[PDB]
């Protein structure tokens, strides 16, 4: 009934319904036709004999790549009913990052961003290349995509991807940091700093932590090793302007990673790379650029922010 | 210096370079692009500084999806050495199977066909497919591609394909059998049975062999459920006419399947799905047909060919 969570309500219904009658159907393997379908369903505010009842006002939902994201899912060890519970069954709290409406999941582990129709339909092409990327790089830190979606409200269209969110409030995060390996304007806004944990830019974190993050010489090689193959991946596909999202917790479930500290402190390290649906078309940046970024950003998080012994 | 051996060593020559070289470069994961790529490389007969010596006759060599097949083989557990030796260090043997030369490894464990440019453009568009079916479905049934070439020999082309001997002399063959699940003409050929242990068809099978060949309740549902699945993939591949070669041993390593036998012995039984690159193009059959191929085939190989109890 309010202006947004109109939406919220299209959103729990319609995942529901969507993905509710797909674990019904047999599970079968991903072919590739199922990257490129998109299939919709019809929910009117009396009711139809599947799509029935409301009070949120008369909307056609969009599923895009359902089997896909079904087996994704399962790759990612997102148990349907979970996945269904914790998104459909308890309110969506909404936040104000900074036109783009973001949600999270009551228990903080789905981040729910819209989007624009151009990173929707660059994501469907993204697909196969991702699933290529899940199946040989099992520790890959890119975003882990739950599900992509549209809602047709009255007019226009709100398209909706479903995703992981890096850092859930269960885990206390006394440091966060956002890096690019560029420098220009890499500082944190007042704004941010007025904030509880703020997340820190490049710039900050060269002057706040110069001894930057040491690692286990074990895990460090695995990290790095990661990277370049994401880094790879990301440039191949044109990407760019994307950053490490770095989550340190010092300790004055233990799935993290383990660091020692600029003195001596144990840190347990949550990250990811994140904002990655911004690619630019050949069918005005330079041919070589994204080798440049990807180059760049891989060399600074391992010569840096992250180091061993 | 024969007209044809000639090539063998093209092939013998060309592989050895290829792959050779690809080993010194350090492996990363396959990225889309990958698929599309074909490398050259020109071998002179005076020869040159990378490619030296000859005494064959003048060649260019051509290779496809250097990353994809080096993935490929690596997923089949095919060690790069063990493969350039058993192709490239052990004289290539010919064979007459009934236009298109085929060879064998010295060692009987890759067979070597030629192809026809439509088969081979064809197969390059299988790859990703085959790719997100190798991830899936680990224990597949389709053939084991280990690579793709081409050899220009003066005016023409000549493509091969590298692939896996479904049954190398090894384990002694009794029986072997080529299955469609259709009947018309489904017979052995005459002179195909004035042969060793002769390759027979659907009705030969249906009178030798009524009780059919029998599995142990769990054995049956896995070869069931595998070839449920690469019949959905061949299917939606739009290929047809592709048969289940089975090769039964009987005892009167160990890596076959163990069945029972249509009185009570025990047998080794070794299977493939062979003849897979015939497809139509829709950018003469109708739509459903290979769906009803697939759907036949299924059916009756895990109906009569294979049952339980």
């Amino acid at each position: 009934k309010t202006t947004s969570s109109a939406l919220k309500g299209a959103i729990q219904l319609g995942i529901t319904h969507s993905v509710g009658s797909l674990s019904q159907k047999p599970e079968r393997d991903v072919l590739m036709q199922d990257f490129e379908v998109v299939e919709s369903i019809f929910f009117p505010s009396q009711g139809s004999s599947s799509t029935p009842g409301h009070h949120h006002g008369d909307f056609k939902f969009k599923t895009y790549a359902p089997i896909a994201f079904r087996y994704f899912r399962e790759m990612f060890g997102i148990r349907p009913d979970d996945y269904l519970y914790s998104l459909c069954n308890e309110p969506l709290i909404e936040l104000s990052n900074p036109g783009s409406l973001f949600y999270v999941s009551s228990d903080d582990e789905f981040i729910i961003k819209t989007v624009q129709h151009k990173e929707a339909e660059f994501l469907q092409t993204l697909l196969p290349g991702y699933f290529m990327n899940l199946n040989q790089n099992m520790r890959t830190l890119l975003p882990k995509f739950y599900g992509l979606y549209c809602v047709q409200a009255d007019g226009k269209n709100i398209r909706i991807v479903v995703m992981n969110n890096l850092l859930p409030r269960a885990v206390p995060m006394h440091l966060k940091f956002d890096l690019k390996g560029s420098t220009y304007k890499r500082r944190a806004s007042p704004k941010e700093r007025s904030k509880g944990v703020p997340t820190y830019k490049d710039l900050d974190f060269m002057q706040d932590m110069p001894e930057g993050i040491l690692l286990e010489n074990d895990h460090y090689t695995a990290l790095s090793r990661t990277m370049q193959r994401d880094c790879r991946v990301l440039q191949s596909f044109k990407i760019m302007d994307y950053s490490l999202l770095v989550g340190i917790h010092i300790l004055h479930s233990m799935g993290g990673i383990p660091a020692f500290n600029s003195k001596g402190e144990r840190l347990l390290v949550f990250i990811g790379i994140i904002d990655i649906l911004q690619s630019y078309r050949l069918v005005t940046v330079s041919v070589h650029r994204p080798s440049f970024y990807a180059d760049r950003f891989q060399k600074f998080m391992c010569s840096t922010v992250f180091r061993k012994s």
